[PDB]
């Protein structure tokens, strides 16, 4: 599965500023956003293990100036049980060559 | 595409007054409005970057009169994958020209 | 279009108080009330501008002395986009005589 | 219309505690609770303006050993608006009379 | 009607080892949970008082070891109207020898 | 039943953090997480004893490295009626041997 990039931020602006610069900055795809409540939301980008790298480092250095970011965090290889039970845009077997 | 416009505020009066100023300063169009809950709304308009620019500094003033901004941000030129998988009122394809 | 008042409360009691004050005070009509999570919540009234802003200046009164009122605002000639955008009671075109 | 009470606990265990003592204390109907988020949730209840009074006295004493109570008010004659527009579970032509 | 237990807690975990002491601690039925958002929800008990009274105390001194506890109360004849209008688990009219 | 694992955390990242970590550790099951608002999320594994007692430390560990933990905590034998009315991914009844 591809890596898993993720901006958590209290504040919709700064989480959409996230997400824009994350898929300006590398070969990621942006598959949606979490809502939490409370005003918490989070940006989710998927790609190679380098593009994750280089657009969550530029997704979190952009957003820090519009919002207040509550997490930035990259996972390389997630679980297939991750990516089934929870809504990262990535369901084991949604694939033609499967 | 259009030029991203918003106004987050952790009030809907606030954010109300934002959206009016922003829509009476430039031509751009409100789109609707992001509900984040924890009373966390953001105002949502697109146009031409001049105009875009126009109308945010506009709410934010109007705005910070009436309620506690959170934040105020402006996005010239969208990513065509935020426009595709966030509500901000541009959905790539959509258009009578194609 | 009617003009626009908004009474926003973190508490549901001192919203319905908001409300109540407003329509005794002044001919306007309690269109409803917005929800935005994290227990705030917005009375919406219109009417005339004079009555508008005769209910909003008594809903203010009376709701600070039961609850926690956030903010208080008034629009006399809310923009068509607002009213299109946004649920205050007063969709464009729903109207008899349109 | 029937006088109105209510009483606004940020906790569920505190506003069952406080619905729970109105009913007890006085002739007055509990219609149903509200909830707007953040832990924030109001007991409604609905009878002549003695019953209600006596009611949410009662209510907020009780309430008060259990909760943290955030907002106790009765509104003796609703104004019919209100009623119609806000969930209060006296809605205005609801009646076999007529 | 049976008595009335309730632990509310800011936290799920927590609220769900206090769910789990208490039907372990005495014959009583968890017969759901509250969620009212911002993170506060409420197990909630039934049985005989003496049984409701044994398991909420267990209840409590366990979920204050792992969560934060909002409320912990006990009603021992919840009034007809409160098990009507509130989702408590024993809707009256809800019995085969009715 | 088999044994029970959570991860509360005040953020969907560091919630995702400790679900992915928590699979990768022992042999347990995400069955999913829990959503109670305010920015609140719990991770629920399931298996026995042993794996997830060892999954919850691992999980706690990388969870803390990214957000605020808000409890952690094991249920090695969960009550039926727990799995029954709470949403832990253990329904009874659901199993091919019945």
């Amino acid at each position: 599965a591809d890596a898993l990039g993720m901006i958590e931020v209290r504040g919709f602006v700064g989480m959409v500023e996230a997400a824009d610069a994350m898929v300006k900055a590398a070969k990621v795809e942006l598959i949606g956003y979490e809502k939490t409540g409370g005003g918490y939301v989070t940006a989710v980008v998927r790609g190679d293990v380098a593009a994750v790298k280089a657009a969550t480092e530029a997704g979190q250095r952009a957003a820090e100036r519009v919002g207040e970011v509550v997490a930035v965090h990259v996972i390389p290889r997630p679980h297939v049980n991750v990516d089934a039970a929870l809504p990262l845009g990535r369901t084991p077997g949604m694939d033609k060559s499967a």
